[PDB]
């Protein structure tokens, strides 16, 4: 029990990577998070590391050599010469070409793999990489603003020392990239809670339960618009508890995508920072080596609030609602508070729907030996 050792990864350059004018993915939110938690004084309670830049040698442990060579070569000045390669790898539109794309992928991946190495070495209880959690990237493809799947790479590192690794994804979108990589193995159980029905990426049906050796090791909780803290918490704690009891993993990876928060530019959920962070508190109570990662989140003031509070939660540190002064203070107007209020949006997930989906998952969890 009690307070635990926390290692946090951050590179001072991460906030300078720009996806382009009008693009919702803003790496600057990672800097906003870092600045906000330094101003709360949370650096006193944790070890801050600079990630290494993950190499091609590291990336090719999962990704194809051809895809990684392309990512390492593509620049906005040579796009015309790589036209075929761009369409094949899904680069240029949703996943645009930008200055320092590869470096950005290296730093994002570096923090996740370094966190996994630290946990494997038993030198920390928790590792945090807010620049990670890029769950959509595939063996040979970019998708949903994700080029390199840092989660898969970090999980592969944990598998060197851990027989069973549990993956939890509280981003509003299905973590299809992670699920795909470990679909046919029982050495990784993937658990995703996401909006489902005519929504990106279009995967993550209740009936998608894994295949072969991995059958019953892929868990999906499909949800509708406007889920609140009360509905989410009532299903999250029982599902994770049953997963912990049945699967008994030795390490956990928690993807904390903040696009499941109320008011998100691309999200349809109605969670508050408190409701989102209760997921961290739940997972932390199991006392297993834990890797906390980023993901989506497009109302960057709420991403900074979310991930600052989730770091404070990892540290068992009570932080006041009144925000301290920081370099992005004006972003947190008009209230300048850490916590957010839900909107008036209708919760399309009834309590009966929530209970029925939970019961269906419980039947699948009983199939585990
Ligand atoms: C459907 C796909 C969903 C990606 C979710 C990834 C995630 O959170 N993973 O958990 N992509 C989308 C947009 N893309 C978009 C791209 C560029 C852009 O700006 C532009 F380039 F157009 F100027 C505006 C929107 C949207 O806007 C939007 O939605
Ligand atoms: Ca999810
Ligand atoms: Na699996
Ligand atoms: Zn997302």
């Amino acid at each position: 029990g009690g307070k635990k050792k926390v290692c946090y990864y951050y590179d001072g350059d991460i906030g300078n990577y720009y996806y382009g004018q009008g693009h919702p993915m803003k790496p600057h939110r990672i800097r906003m998070t870092h600045n906000l938690l330094l101003n709360y004084g949370l650096y006193r309670k944790m070890e801050i590391y600079r990630p290494h830049k993950a190499t091609a040698e590291e990336m090719t442990k999962y990704h194809s050599d051809e895809y990684i060579k392309f990512l390492r070569s593509i620049r906005p000045d040579n796009m015309s010469e790589y036209s075929k390669q761009m369409q094949r790898f899904n680069v240029g539109e949703d996943c645009p070409v930008f200055d320092g794309l590869f470096e950005f992928c290296q730093l994002s991946t570096g923090g996740s793999v370094a966190g996994a190495v630290k946990l494997n070495r038993q030198q920390t209880d928790m590792a945090v990489n807010w620049a990670g959690g890029l769950h959509h990237a595939k063996k040979s493809e970019a998708s949903g603003f994700c080029y390199v799947n840092d989660i898969v790479l970090a999980i592969l590192e944990l598998l060197k020392y851990h027989q069973r690794v549990l993956y939890i994804d509280i981003d509003i979108h299905h973590g299809d990239g992670v699920e795909e990589a470990f679909y046919t193995t029982d050495r990784v159980m993937t658990v995703s809670f996401h909006k489902y029905g005519e929504y990106f990426p279009g995967t993550g049906d209740l009936r998608d339960i894994g295949a072969g050796k991995g059958k019953y090791y892929a868990v999906n909780f499909p949800m509708r618009d406007g889920i609140d803290d009360e509905s989410y918490g009532q299903i999250f704690k029982p599902i994770i508890s049953k997963v912990m009891e049945m699967y008994q993993p030795s390490a956990v990876v928690l993807q904390c995508g903040a696009d499941s928060l109320s008011g998100d530019r691309l999200g349809c959920f109605n969670l508050t920072v408190k409701g989102h962070a209760k997921c961290v508190e739940v997972v932390k109570t199991f006392n297993l080596p834990l890797l906390m990662l980023g993901g989506g989140g497009y109302t960057i003031r709420n991403v900074a609030r979310c991930w600052t509070y989730e770091t404070a939660v990892a540290l068992d540190c009570e932080i006041p609602n009144e925000l301290p002064y920081n370099d992005y203070f004006e972003y947190f107007g008009p209230d300048f508070k850490l916590h957010i209020s839900p909107s008036n949006m209708t919760n399309q997930n009834t309590p009966e729907y929530m209970e029925k989906i939970k019961q269906r998952l419980f039947e699948n969890l009983r199939m585990l030996p």
